[PDB]
């Protein structure tokens, strides 16, 4: 069911990792600065996201995600659905790729107004969803589940 | 325009701070545990609520916060009108007390599951926003958002 389905993409940037949640259908994204990718940093982040959106499906980012047993915990608490990330479709990692590329790119032209990278992500988030690409993410996102309620 | 309509309310326990906002025409909630209520942790709250929904309005939770240049900047790069938050209809001082209250009682209820206050209370903005009344918070205000557009 496409409308709750999720993929986690985790990118780097000034020594710090920045977690990312992209909901696949409408190119919406939810991100946070994080100190290192651990399992526990992972299930937290997961848990938010499931708290504000219908989280049905999540493809985790990579194998120790996949594995972790914090993350099981987590996707267990939330009602998620965890499955592998592995691109059967290969324009996948492209997409992801072009999106990492794009919010690094926000993310500069932001960076001087923000005292911290944290401010800088969410200004980037902010940006990436309104943009209208014609409807935003933000509106593609919403449309996409009222219609399946 | 209601769809856009959003309440600060910040509350206490353990000798932390809860911060949260309230979708006020559909009681969906987003929450997280600050060390204080600085204009610093508010403003980079609202930021991240208005990167994720469409934040057109939002009743600060006291004078300070509605005095503060740093959630003023905020809410200046995100587009958000800030506004006081007296209640000139009366019973929306009980509405938010009595959703304290609810919260409070689901982060008892969890609150051996969490090592952390902060899991608590995202699983207690879960469950909070999911619980159906018959329809969720979170089907409200995907309804109502989605009718606007
Ligand atoms: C900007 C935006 C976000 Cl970030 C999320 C949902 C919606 S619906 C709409 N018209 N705009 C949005
Ligand atoms: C559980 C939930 C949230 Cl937290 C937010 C929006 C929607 S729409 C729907 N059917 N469920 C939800």
């Amino acid at each position: 069911s496409s409308p709750g389905i999720w993929q986690l993409d985790c990118t780097h940037l000034e020594g710090k990792v920045i977690l990312v949640a992209v909901h696949v259908a409408s190119g919406y994204i939810e991100a946070e600065v994080i100190p290192a990718e651990t399992g526990q940093e992972t299930a937290y982040f997961l848990l938010k996201l499931a708290g504000r959106w219908p989280v049905k499906t999540v493809h985790t980012d990579n194998g120790s995600n996949f594995t972790s047993t914090t993350v099981k915990a987590a996707c267990w608490w939330a009602g998620i659905k965890q499955e592998d990330g592995i691109p059967y479709n290969p324009q996948s990692q492209g997409v992801i790729e072009s999106m990492n590329k794009e919010l690094k790119k926000i993310i500069g032209q932001v960076r001087d107004q923000a005292e911290h990278l944290k401010t800088a992500v969410q200004m980037a988030v902010f940006i990436h969803n309104h943009k209208r690409k014609g409807y935003s993410a933000g509106e593609r996102i919403v449309d996409i589940i009222a219609t399946d309620i």
